[PDB]
């Protein structure tokens, strides 16, 4: 597998992201600002007293980031960092892309995190005719060669989730990886796993999930996909959550259309009024992103890097981070660009346009 | 009320229309050339035999033409060309306008006509939601102040009408005044006259409409409106017919959402993955339409005559055929223009950008 950061700065990277008043977006100005993790948390107490706080903020210690690492480790869970194996590519492309990402998979099976995925969402309280028609689309989307990642969720993500076992699933965890919820979802979870699929986290081991976690997971149901479809809703669905993280993010979001008096079509019936693309089957979604979903760049992948870059100097560490692409893709487009004469080489790995 | 031709006029267009090889884009291109219709007819004999036909095309006689439109005054209908009373501003304006409509109306009630107009058009076979929706449409539509305007089918059309009876609706027949079908719509016909609405056609007296007329008629229902509503609809239903020929109009559509199982969805939602506008309710049309819809000009009348000017010299009278636009409105604009500096007047009525 692709590694991009040793023992001792997956264990900084742990520190930091845990550390008082650090969060996904303070974690990446941080590091886009001193250069490091270990060069951050030096800063960090300086930084909350020059801030004008009264006191120091907690800061973990390097045993305590070591044994959560551990611990880990010891349930089957990796904590991966943008750029590694595991790590879905277009996850570390959003605002606050969460720096370790804990995935639970097979052994071998951590490659699934780089295949394209759609996001199937959608009431809890679901009718039977929506279940059936998530059933359909997410084995009709794993049959294309797509990876379905939803919530474990009851109602629409559970029927999702159980039809696309066999080509491939991914649960977004809102706590945990030991604390899941819905409880009567736990054995749904080790089919998941077991059918080479996995679940992902950002919070801590024993951590239970509360009322206010769920809202802060969908940004990652939405983060590492290629579009989101939402299948029912009614007015203040958990489900148009991620539907509008998804927008905000600049990923394609597919409605399913119904009766104007079907309460649970009213908020997909909006969303397409909002300008959501209708879809009334897995074609509409496949057409759709057919436009864009090894040191081969992948289509978008120059484009991403480019957009990157500017007249201000960044490092390749900093471009393999923010962008989630390989290393070995982002050296190669780092070289098209130089012989092309487009690319100014500095000091110390930093580059400029 | 504004009448823009003589009664010799009138004849002359009657004759013309009802010319064999004469069509509504015919007829236009004939007046674009000769200037009138009674210098179009002279050429007519010559046009065909030089053009390569065998023989003399059948010319109705002054005398027929005549007869017809006093047969005509004989049951209430009313021939009236664009520009007068009773003649719908916008339906003037596509490619194959009739160039005399025939309208029928109580007496005083011709202005229905000058209304602002919304099409209702669906499955002749509609579900019981189908016509309950299709109702409620009309009687918001027409509680907010547009006529309804639709084609008298079984299904959609009239529950549609029914529900507009009293705000006014407009029915536009396949064939003659005088030869009505479905049959059993005879009576809300009566009805909609009654309740100071109209029907309208462009086919000859006594004309029982055949399958092929029912198509034909389809480009009015959506040319006199600013705004077709499909309620229901499935793969082949003739109400898209009538959203076929509004997009080449350029007119909006409105498609009804229903569920992907659902067959009378099948068209709507793929009316809706195409571009057009899906509405739950009457405020999605109210609220699309608001944009657009005395010689003083309206909203669109400056932008359209200006489009119909150019380099080469044209009539007024062209101008009002044309644009559909009453002649005091077009006297209003030309003036504007002119003293703006931005229009030369010619001999003889002519005009020039």
């Amino acid at each position: 597998g692709t590694t991009v950061l040793t023992e001792a700065q997956r264990i900084d990277w742990m520190r930091l992201i845990r550390a008082e008043n650090v969060g996904p977006r303070t974690f990446r100005s941080l590091i886009n600002h001193f250069g490091s993790a270990r060069a951050a948390l030096e800063r960090l107490p300086e930084l909350a007293r020059r801030g004008g706080a009264a006191r120091a903020g907690r800061i973990p210690s390097e045993d305590e980031a070591r044994r959560e690492i551990e611990a880990g480790r010891r349930i089957g869970v990796e904590l991966v960092a943008p750029g590694e194996t595991g790590y879905p590519t277009r996850l570390a492309t959003i605002d606050d892309a969460p720096p370790l990402l804990g995935v639970h998979a097979l052994p071998e099976a951590l490659a699934v995190m780089a295949r394209p995925m759609i996001a199937i969402v959608g009431s809890r309280n679901a009718s039977g005719a929506g279940l059936k028609f998530a059933g359909q689309l997410a084995a009709d989307l794993g049959a294309a060669g797509f990876v379905v990642i939803s919530g474990l969720a009851r109602g629409i993500d559970q029927a999702a989730h159980r039809a696309s076992l066999s080509s491939g699933t991914v649960a977004v965890l809102a706590g945990g990886h030991d604390k899941i919820y819905p409880a009567e979802h736990e054995d749904l979870l080790l089919d998941i796993i077991q059918t080479r699929g996995a679940a992902i986290s950002e919070m801590p081991l024993g951590h239970v999930p509360r009322g206010k976690d769920f809202p802060r997971r969908n940004r990652l149901i939405s983060g590492a996909s290629v579009g989101v479809a939402v299948i029912e809703a009614a007015y203040r669905s958990g489900s148009l959550i991620t539907a509008r993280r998804a927008a905000d993010q600049g990923r394609e979001v597919f409605a399913v259309p119904g009766s104007p008096l079907d309460p649970r079509a009213a908020g997909t019936n909006d969303l397409i009024k909002q300008g959501a693309t209708l879809i009334t089957s897995a074609s509409d979604i496949v057409e759709a992103v057919a436009s864009i979903l090894e040191g081969e760049p992948d289509t978008g992948d120059r484009t991403r890097i480019l957009a990157l870059l500017g007249p201000s100097p960044v490092g390749i560490d900093d471009l393999i981070r923010l962008s989630g692409i390989s290393p070995a893709v982002v050296r190669t487009i780092l070289l098209e660009l130089e012989l092309a004469g487009r690319l100014e080489r500095h000091g110390g790995s930093l580059v400029s346009l």
